[PDB]
């Protein structure tokens, strides 16, 4: 249609996403954009190849490490409810780690990837007893609070501590409290039977259909399955656009606690100044697997409007990205059932938001 922006936006998104899916052999995608208070959802391709099933408004994707921001939101909710202090040590909340290295690791450290815990849970840890034995014996290579090492284990502790401070399991905290209060009714840690037909298959490097296997503390770090529509609601809630403790909690996760390279590290969210240069955005999204120096921001930077806030997420079979700019009330969710390179996710999102 002439003189309407939904047709302009669809043209921009189609022109970027269709060649992206072709050249990377991505079976299906959903892209959700919010601007000017309006929501636009674009679906492409196949949720499953055999039997064939299209991506629909109801399609659930694994979001991988986007899940970390829900653990942060829960910790922030516990903090605004008076149940959790981020500067206290991890062993203050987990008494079985009293006398270990976690006497000198704060909850803020695990919420900002500055504890020094490694990226991946050791593969032979499968129950709580083995987990506690590992954590009691662990020692970081540098003092907690000096370096940033992106960590699934640290995120797991953040979520576990937040849930315990609220008196519930993490799964209960997310599925019975957090997601319902956000109005995200088609977001799950465990997909129910009536939604299994909507659960897209992921396609791995060998193009085999795969679903993520949930291991210990996995819900906190990589467990969320959701629709692009529910995640767009999450983005809008993070920008204060929807109809008080929960809004306070969402906003407070945007507090800036450490500088590392080009990014400001918030509570799991990461941010860059806006307007953002694409080179710095690409550099800031290439920090997933290496150690970097981390410098505290004290007093912490309050949640800002004039910033680009983002998070990548991946599993073996899926690739996701969220970015939003509160000053412009604009945001994007990109979900795919193949794990394609982060530089391509970020570049497409930059091009789409810059077109608005």
């Amino acid at each position: 249609h002439a003189n309407i922006d939904e047709s302009k936006i669809k043209d921009t998104v189609d022109d970027l996403i269709q060649p992206l899916m072709q050249k990377n052999n991505i079976p299906g995608m959903s892209v959700a954009v919010t601007v000017n208070g309006k929501n636009y959802i674009y679906n492409y391709g196949l949720a499953a190849k055999q039997p064939q099933q299209p991506v629909t408004e109801n399609t659930l994707f694994e979001v991988g490490s986007l899940s970390k921001t829900f653990a942060a939101t829960l910790a922030s909710y516990a903090q605004v409810s008076g149940k959790l202090s981020l500067d206290q040590s991890v062993s203050h909340y987990v008494p079985e780690l009293r006398g270990s290295s976690f006497d000198h690791v704060s909850v803020l450290n695990v919420g900002t990837h500055t504890s020094g815990l490694q990226l991946f849970m050791p593969e032979d840890i499968k129950n709580t007893t083995q987990l506690m034995a590992y954590l009691k014996a662990w020692k970081p290579a540098d003092a907690a609070g000096t370096h940033r090492v992106y960590s699934n284990i640290g995120t797991g502790l953040l979520g576990m501590i937040a849930a315990k401070s609220l008196g519930v399991s993490y799964e209960d905290a997310i599925e019975k409290t957090l997601l319902p209060q956000l109005g995200m009714h088609h977001s799950y840690l465990k997909v129910p039977a009536d939604q299994m037909e909507n659960y897209a298959w992921g396609y791995n490097k060998k193009d085999e259909p795969v679903h993520v296997n949930m291991e210990i503390l996995g819900n906190e770090a990589y467990g969320i399955k959701t629709t692009s529509s529910d995640l767009l609601r999450y983005v809008q809630a993070n920008m204060g656009q929807l109809k008080a403790k929960m809004q306070q909690a969402l906003t407070a996760t945007h507090t800036g606690y450490f500088k590392s390279g080009e990014i400001t590290q918030d509570l799991m969210w990461e941010q860059l100044p806006y307007p953002v240069s694409l080179p710095n955005l690409l550099t800031g999204n290439d920090m997933a697997m290496t150690k970097s120096v981390a410098t505290p921001i004290v007093p912490p930077l309050p949640p800002q409007e004039n910033v680009w806030i983002n998070k990548t997420g991946s599993t073996n079979g899926f690739g996701a990205y969220i970015a939003f700019v509160p000053a412009k009330k604009m945001g994007i969710v990109m979900l795919a059932n193949k794990n394609y390179s982060i530089d391509q996710r970020v570049t497409v999102a930059y091009k789409i938001l810059s077109s608005l």
